[PDB]
């Protein structure tokens, strides 16, 4: 078994573990991590999980911080657990995945992913570490990710960002852009022609399209105009309405970029984990414009566009299916006399 | 009774209680509530209150998200009690009353605000929500908050800001300017005249009047010789003495506000909880010039100068009863030769 | 003994201890100290430490306010305790110190610096206050600091910066600058010639020199080639290497603020306190590239500059020591071909 | 305000609070208090209330420690609240009442009991201490308790036993007999007569009559007869019946100690507050019989034995009322071909 | 450095620190320790200390289980810590000492007691261990324990009982009464002549002389009248008086056992610690007699008897100094008339 103190010699002087031999002395009080500096207590970890503090400062430790997949992605793929590695969840402070597999004992349900236990669980298997895509070709269950080509397997490219250290972002000293191969009982699955979200922040929103650069730049009708979008409801969906008490509209992130560079908003993220469609509690300030349980979506405006350009309007309501981030995104459409109303992500 | 798992469908959902039927799972620990996704646990609550984490869940969750008065006023009006709401205090992150009418079980005193538990506290009425103003012409002690009249009462003009989900504005989309009333052991009534403060932060203080404007903008004697202002001790009031070690005046929020354009300032807030008159630790980045306990205020330059051009400055010293926010807030006046030395709130 | 109503009475008036007579009502729930105010708690403390709440919190409000030393400086020097003062540390939020003299009954060793459980303690004593030079002068261990000379004795002139209340910085209306002192075993010790490190952080770094304004606004060679730096590794050490998956260098903080010009950085401070060298996690957000322990150490550019240009680069490899805040510091020193590979501190 | 450390001192010095000055150094770490004994935390309360722990510590210190009314007793007369003392529930180690009047500042809803806020709640007075007799005469709603006679006033006399320290018992060098008195809306109320609960344990059960000590010495139909007890069911309802799976009847606590001195019962107290019919998981050990809900009250027999023979044994099934610590208590009472099935406590 | 997974496993095996390698799985939470037995947590620890969780259970697990003074008697003897084991006091269930030599670095105020840290203290030499009684040869402040003689030193017969694993007993297979050695300042001293206290508990007391037995057996007057006791004030002392409210006298523990052959007391250890003179608050469960703050010391009657019988009753009032268990123990001496009032010890 893997030690407290062990642990603790490795963070307290690389800020992870490498598997060092040592130990650092240590003390456990209101679910803290302190080690003792020439007699005094300084703290090293605190717990924010539902495990116990030694357990997930030993995770926490054990962090993958190889550029990976951000989790949204790995949950719409239905990954259950991670081969020989922790995925961390930044956003949430705690590992991304319940078990563990020849990691931690506590944790542990395996010590190879080719034992039983395994078998009905889908298994992210990382073709950056020995071994490992030959792994993925003997699992039942699995999602395998990897730079490049793998001999015998169609690939799917994924999205060009991925995260390291919880930072996000487009790698150019390092890739970000993983291709995905999926098994499903054995089988090799087709994954499907998806979007990509593009995990930007309001905070510091930067377009990636001249569309996008125009939209922030450029007067609403103006904008409209020249991307040929009237009766396509942008300027409720993207733009937004504040002119009622209760907030409309305002589903794409780059539209609360917009708002942002006049006057700023407040979003409470109520269920705050990573996922494709977020929700959020949006209150205006200049206006006093609010509106709970809003459903909020970063694409490319471009991709927007070609969602809903290529969306039939002929009918007053309907659900409509688009894949993003490799699940099956429900939009309700709604439409009347052959223009949009509007369109959003129903979560 | 309300369930817990219940209140957690609504906040899952729709980010507040609304009175849907459904359930959550959720895992109480850590003094937090989480809810379980896809098998991991993600935080939805954090209980900074001194109540049970249940219940304190249970009425954030039903928290009032319309405009409502900030908690300054409540307090300086005597409010104890609201009416079938909640009013949550977002600076304290916990409720701004102790005890609650016809909302929860464990806090409730009472289910209906014409009972004889609630005879003697002044209840909060709001005018907004079907049949209160006439409960409050029923009641023996209380505060209603309209956004017009009403019929055989005369009305208070409140402040221009309101609070909506914890970000005070002035309202544009919605109504944030109330109609005050109160009445005690059955009689209404007259509220005084009062000057109103206005609620901003240092970190993005903006004027609102050309005095105020002119005051960020032009140089100190500039500034009092334009608004003939000599010998009211603003460059010690207003615009504070960082010279000593002791930091000296700088009782008014613009002066820190205009302190900030050149250097930083450090607040220790160190009671912190929202009220007309403020209680800083302050520490000056630039000079390292501090000071604790330094009452600071916030009023337009324009009142704060009318106040204090009305004052005899014939004795050297007295304490000054001004009304703001409806409370009588003292202020000490020290004179020297017919000139002000210092004139300060007295917390 | 002193009572935690009268503590708390003390902070909620003045915000800190002035011995007040008094006492204000508290509630001690969650690890925190509230009191209340017209019927509601509202919190005054959060007890960070490893220390009892009660006891901390008392600690806390004895906090010393004046200018004093960066706690790296006092760790450097060995000081153990201070005499009848009590050195908060903000970074960690904790005393400074295990143990106290004459402050508070539950951490005290004695009461005051001249008894016998002091001896072999190296005790901060403070010239400013009346009758510790004095107590200095006879002490078997301690260190002294004072704002100018001391009779008899040598001194050594301290850095420019100290804290006032967390905030380090260099006193214009109020003296940072101190003369240190220091007895071991009844011996007054010569202290060394030192240079000291900037206590600057990343976020609002400041340059202090025209080297250090021409480093943040020229090109890279373009200063190599003005300060004849060629063949010196800056481009490695001091400018950082992105270039790879392994951030190489970037051990000077000057570095990190010009990257910061360009693209953020995230630092994690993985061993939180004070000290001369600090250890980073570091990942760059434009590229991708990190690296986890890395040493950063914040001198002028022109001290950094003498300490490398003085270095034989006839040797492969040797550890170079280099005397600052007082301490010794070890240096690696790689040297190829008669150059500089790199040279960094080694924590 | 009353302070903690002076609280501390007389805990120490005399096991609860006197009044004395003085102080004692403390340590609230664990939801406890420890005072320091040459260098050394000793716990000198737990808590195991609800209330912040420096607030319970103050109450139970303050604790009434003359004989006092089982809390049973208090409660069925609407007992609110105490006048001047606090009663203390030994069983679940808390307050018995949840606002306190003149005795701690945290718990006080009033200083004095003549106040507004007292005017609606049922106050207890004690006629052992000056005045409270005549403050009784004034009050709206209360409750009198008294050794002896009231002038002008109708005694109800109470039950033989008290407590005292937790320790219920029949006075011999201290009275437990109280007389009560009782007022609602200012009117005296004619208190009604009652049987009284004797507030014995199964561990040590002792009969008080001559009855008693038959039932626990003679033989089942040798007690029925001996007594004309036949077609009462006592068979069933007092010695139980262990026949069967689901164990039945044993609803009079002296036929749980006439089965222990047979063989030993486990007993669940799930609902642990002390109450005149109390409920029960009881499961017996020689045969594994067992019922989880079940009713148990502790009478005199010949109490219980007068009750039910003064039934009608007519009717099939009735609920019957009988007066016991001067609650009104329902029992269900079956019957088949005019005997009794059985009889017992509806809780 | 020690670690966590190796104490567990110590503990898991052998119930205690023996110094075997290997490791066992650990959750800390809830202020306790779990290890994992087939995937479920079982506790094998919990903090009742105020030291961190971890460093408890290190120190508890390095428990010195071989006989060991009684820690009265250490504290009495001035001891402030032991030479490489810890001393656990099995009452408080913590440590009997603050710091540590060479036990645990989170608590070791040293390695060996021969260190300069150690000076000062008074540091328990244990001679049952190689080397120990030479290191108190050369130590300036100690105590030592041996089984015999030491050669040089003039030894103090220690009580004859003493603790093994928390059970205090006189040992038949095992010695328990060890001599007593002490230095101060270099200097050897003599001990004085003692009394000790005999260590029983009121559950399970037994008389240990003929005269113990008769007063146990005995009617009062009869035992007095037998050993000559009349005029010593041993009914009100010894007997104790349970005619009032207020219980008095009662100050010897074989009183309290007598009064236990006929009925129950209640005793609140209200300082839980060991020592010579305990103070309880006691309640006589017979009559309802009681008394907070009483004084009780568990001497042989056969000792307390030359005590008292020694003593001059010819002053009205005086506090007499007697040596127990090392301590210089006051007495309050009341007389009148030639006879004695009242004898008790002062705490």
């Amino acid at each position: 078994h893997q030690s407290l103190e062990n642990v603790a010699y490795n963070v307290v002087n690389k800020g992870h573990f490498d598997g060092h031999a040592g130990e650092a002395p240590v003390s456990i009080i209101n679910n803290a991590v302190y080690t003792k500096v020439d007699g005094i207590d300084v703290e090293i970890f605190e717990n924010k999980t539902t495990l116990p503090v030694n357990v997930a400062f030993e995770l926490w430790a054990k962090r993958n911080i190889k550029p990976v997949p951000e989790i949204k992605i790995l949950n719409n793929l239905g990954v259950d657990i991670a081969a020989n590695t922790v995925i961390w969840d930044y956003k949430r402070e705690a590992p991304a995945h319940v078990s563990t597999i020849g990691v931690c004992t506590m944790t542990d349900i395996a010590k190879k992913p080719t034992e039983s236990a395994c078998s009905s669980l889908t298994v992210l298997f990382d073709g950056r570490v020995e071994g490992q895509v030959d792994l993925f070709r003997n699992a039942r269950n699995g999602v395998l990710i990897t730079e490049g080509s793998v001999k015998g397997l169609t690939p799917s490219k994924g999205p060009a960002q991925a995260s390291v250290n919880g930072v996000t972002l487009i790698g150019e000293s390092v890739k970000t852009q993983f291709n995905y191969f999926k098994k499903v009982d054995g089988i090799i699955q087709q994954l499907p022609e998806t979007y990509f979200t593009q995990s930007r922040d309001l905070e510091d929103f930067k377009p990636r399209s001249q569309m996008e650069t125009d939209f922030l730049e450029l007067a609403m009708d103006e904008f409209i105009q020249r991307y040929k979008l009237e009766g396509y409801a942008f300027e409720h969906i993207v733009y937004g309405d504040f002119s009622h008490g209760q907030l409309g509209g305002l589903h794409l992130m780059i539209g609360l970029a917009k708002r942002s560079q006049d006057s700023p908003l407040k979003l409470e993220d109520f269920i705050p984990m990573d996922s494709t469609v977020k929700n959020y509690f949006i209150t205006d300030a200049q206006t006093g414009s609010s509106k709970c349980g809003c459903s909020v979506i970063d694409l490319l405006l471009g991709d927007f566009v070609e969602i809903i350009k290529s969306q039939d309007l002929s009918v007053i309501s309907k659900v409509v299916k688009v894949t993003i981030d490799y699940a099956e995104i429900s939009f309700m459409l709604w439409c009347k006399d052959g223009h949009v109303e509007t369109f959003y992500p129903k979560l």
